[PDB]
């Protein structure tokens, strides 16, 4: 069935990809080559053109993503040639550098060798290439709680965190054949961070908040025409709410809302005062102001929703079915102020796409 | 099939109702009486105990309702005895009066005679018993746009609105046998309205905003054990966001956000300033402050979510399956600050329940 699963996916993808690329007449001969290759080797190798468009199609099909308008401008880096951990490390270092682009972030994906027989060639342990460590000992809570399990795993491997609230986790990945992953400390010079300040409230800096510039998802599987690229980290720029309404606001994350209420000078005593709501808005104002001031790319949820409307419009104009997850597309701040809230979305899964996969630790 | 549909619903409801009421031993003899009654008349009549608990069960099963914690305290008014339009009118007048309770709102439902052969005995045209009219002529937009179609219908029937932004719509309903509905102007003395002011911004009153005290849904069908109570208006108290984040904020409603931004003294120029978000919070603060100050019952979305958590906890303790619609349960303001946002809900439909039905106009 496995060969058959692969062959059926390959047929569907190539025909669709080549159709969009206007290479319709070449589908026949390509499907032939692919078929013999699957017969012979048990798999097939994507052309760079197929891989590139396949990763763009995958982003376009990501139901939970509000930023899909710019799907076709994705910067695809083909690193199917890597064989050593030093090569993987430098590819990851390069991704961070080129995607960051001195603050003017380029949406980028680096694609490592795919699974062979379900056997991983490269196994990335990081959720994001840049993320803060998390600790808990005797109810002493430090850093990002979401990173607690990965941090413990890393500290098993000889790494030790400084135990600030913003320890940069090292890159950690495992190569095929090795029993343990290796880890590499990130060069600080490659990592842009943004101090959080408020446009008119000076005391906001007393909170000593900051966040990292680029969100680089590194734990998802890119599937393209039957081929499983388990290692393919990708990035865009942040939508402010991700930082100000979740990362810094969630009680199971940094949980900063009470401290925010204090610095903006309001009481945090009564539900009816809506102090959490007010704190959320000022914090999200702070995030947007700070990134813009530092010259780091970011988008507000209103502008992003406007862009997604254009994405919807582009889809219908192009005769493509639109899919989406309403529960993920609405922003956690003032969602009813966006058009997204006021319509429905088909949550059907279309391939190519990005998928969750089991974590190699915990 | 109709008799069979009815009989199967009746079996399921009576057994469940009597079980909860601890009248398990009486299910057998009741099911017998009901069965002969269906054979003879084509239908069966609920006891007051069955009707009362049936309407409470229906509220408990309303997947979209965040306020279900107080399901068992529902005030059920049995008006299956009405036969004249004057009786219907006075029953509706009474509902408003007793539910309002001088501001200390009582969750109440008034139950009119059920459909017979799918034939309505009483046909209520109002979406809510208390709602504001809406007009549009040559792009001259007045009042609540959501009420535009009902308003036009009423003005066909000899009624005329003053064309303020807050015209109280008359009660309008049709009796079985009559071709046209009748309409009755609401006595102002029965209708509590709340002027919208802000706790610390005096200029907020310049907006001249107000809203009505009690939300009384009057266009839904209550279904209890096969019996279709198409006419059964019900009320609770408002959650603030319903007024401040939707009714007064939506662009297709009162669309007051720009005017709010002006009175609270912020620019409405840039998306990145998050001015809509800030306006939304101050407006919702205003709503809660105003209702509390007037002595009119209201609940904030944080407290309501806390209560719904208790409802969830009560359900599991009682060995009942919990159902809910996540898309309706999250508040339109700071939803990620509630526990609801961070879990999933089974959106299965359980009867008894309240349902949408076709509007008799448009
Ligand atoms: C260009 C800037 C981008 C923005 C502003 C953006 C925005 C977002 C946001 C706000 C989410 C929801 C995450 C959350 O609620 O926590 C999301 C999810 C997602 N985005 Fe994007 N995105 C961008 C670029 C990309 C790119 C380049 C890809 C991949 C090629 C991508 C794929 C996804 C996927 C797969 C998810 C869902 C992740 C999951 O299921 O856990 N996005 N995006
Ligand atoms: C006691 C105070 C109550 C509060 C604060 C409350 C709160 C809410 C809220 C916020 C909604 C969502 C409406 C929207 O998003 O626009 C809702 C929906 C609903 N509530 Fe309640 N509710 C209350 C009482 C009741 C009562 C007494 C009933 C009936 C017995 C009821 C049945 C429903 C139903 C059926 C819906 C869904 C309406 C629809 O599908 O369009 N609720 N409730
Ligand atoms: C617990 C958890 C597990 C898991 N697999 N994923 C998540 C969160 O979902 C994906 C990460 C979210 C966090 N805001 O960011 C998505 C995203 C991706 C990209 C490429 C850009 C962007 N701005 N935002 C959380
Ligand atoms: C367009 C439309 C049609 C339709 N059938 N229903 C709606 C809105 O949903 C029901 C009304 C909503 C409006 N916030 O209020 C529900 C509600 C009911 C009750 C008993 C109490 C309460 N606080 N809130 C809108
Ligand atoms: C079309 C979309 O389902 C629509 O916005 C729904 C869902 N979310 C909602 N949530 C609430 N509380 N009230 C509503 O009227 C709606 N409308
Ligand atoms: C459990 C529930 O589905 C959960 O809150 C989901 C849905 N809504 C979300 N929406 C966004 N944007 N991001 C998230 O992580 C989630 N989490
Ligand atoms: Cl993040
Ligand atoms: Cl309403």
């Amino acid at each position: 069935e496995e060969k058959e699963i692969l062959w059926n996916e390959a047929k569907a993808f190539i025909a669709a990809c080549y159709q969009e690329l206007g290479k319709a007449a070449e589908v026949k001969d390509r499907l032939a080559d692919i078929k013999s290759e699957i017969d012979l080797t048990g798999s097939y190798v994507h052309t760079k053109e197929e891989l590139e468009h396949g990763a763009k199609m995958a982003w376009r099909n990501s139901n939970r993503c509000i930023g899909r308008l710019f799907w076709n401008s994705l910067n695809v880096i083909d690193r199917r040639d890597v064989r050593t951990k030093e090569e993987v490390r430098d590819a990851l270092f390069h991704h961070i550098e080129t995607a960051t682009n001195n603050g003017k972030i380029r949406p980028t994906i680096t694609i490592f060798p795919p699974e062979e027989k379900g056997e991983k060639q490269v196994e990335i342990w990081n959720h994001q290439l840049i993320r803060y460590a998390g600790y808990e000992s005797d109810g002493e809570r430090i850093g990002d709680p979401a990173s607690c399990s990965l941090t413990a795993a890393c500290e098993e491997l000889g790494w030790r965190g400084e135990r600030t609230d913003f320890d940069l986790l090292p890159l950690i990945f495992r190569m095929k054949g090795d029993e343990q992953p290796v880890w590499y400390e990130l060069p600080r010079s490659l990592v842009i961070e943004v101090p959080i300040t408020h446009p008119d409230i000076e005391a906001f800096s007393d909170l000593e908040l900051k966040w990292y510039g680029v969100p680089i998802i590194s734990d998802m599987k890119l599937e393209v025409g039957g081929i499983h690229y388990n290692a393919a980290p990708f990035n865009g720029w942040y939508m402010g709410t991700e930082i100000g309404a979740r990362n810094l606001a969630d009680e199971k994350r940094y949980d900063k809302l009470k401290k925010v209420a204090s610095v903006i000078g309001i009481a945090a005593d009564y539900n009816t005062d809506l102090w959490k709501d007010q704190a959320l808005v000022e914090l999200n104002k702070a995030v947007l102001h700070s990134y813009k001031k530092q010259g780091v790319s970011i988008v507000d949820h209103h502008t992003a929703a406007s862009q997604f409307k254009r994405f919807e419009e582009q889809a219908e104009e192009a005769g493509r079915k639109l899919t989406g997850d309403w529960t993920w597309l609405i922003p956690p701040i003032s969602p009813a102020a966006t058009h997204i809230f006021h319509r429905s979305y088909d949550n059907s899964i279309v391939k190519p796409n990005y998928f969750y996969q089991d974590k190699p630790y915990e």
